[PDB]
């Protein structure tokens, strides 16, 4: 029904982005997923971006999927008002989302208004299916995952750190192969309904 969703390569880097994107914010909750970092080596991004938020004011609640009874991530989805999940490895994140039946909870939660924001592999889930980012994150961290098919909320496929280093010929390599939506570490898109608007920070 609703769905206002906010797509970013970093969320560290566009926080004025989102600032723009949503008032307000001071109180507000958080259910934050680190899951595709914890299968990462290097995840700066995780905290850079838990920080972000709680200098705007937001509590941020965390909730590993990989690791909660089903019971906790029922709970947490539906009490905070807005759903976060970190970059990381997009397979492992599908993965986990999958097998716990949570990829339904977020959908029903953002088709009820919620606020979902998606950084990198969280912005890559939103699309159809998440074949095409298999050159970016390697599959072998998924073992169980038999089907790429994703959340298919946009019918387009974001291509985060577009022609950023350290995935410039990565990136480049994608779009040739494969809607590709590409957006760099700058850029954001900001989506209400059918309303579709990238951004850039400069």
């Amino acid at each position: 029904a609703m769905k206002n969703l906010f797509l970013t390569s970093s969320f560290k880097d566009v926080v004025p982005l989102f600032t723009e994107f949503e008032s307000n914010l001071q109180g507000k909750t958080v259910t934050f997923i680190p899951t595709a970092s914890t299968v990462e080596e290097v995840t700066f991004y995780v905290e850079a971006g838990k920080k972000a938020l709680e200098s705007l004011g937001l509590l941020v609640e965390e909730l590993d999927i990989a690791t909660e009874s089903l019971g906790e991530i029922t709970t947490k989805l539906r009490k905070n008002d807005f759903i976060y999940v970190t970059g990381g490895n997009t397979f492992f994140l599908l993965q986990e989302l999958k097998r716990t039946g949570a990829d339904k909870l977020i959908l029903e939660e953002i088709a009820a208004g919620k606020l979902y924001i998606g950084e990198s592999a969280g912005a890559v889930i939103t699309s159809p299916n998440i074949a095409y980012i298999q050159t970016m994150d390697s599959t072998k961290k998924a073992v169980n995952l038999t089907n790429y098919d994703a959340l298919n909320l946009v019918d387009f496929s974001t291509l985060p750190h577009y022609n950023n280093t350290p995935f410039k010929e990565i990136t480049q390599k994608i779009v040739t192969e494969y809607q590709i939506y590409p957006i760099s570490n700058h850029e954001a898109i900001f989506i209400r309904g059918k309303e579709v608007i990238t951004k850039r920070l400069s």
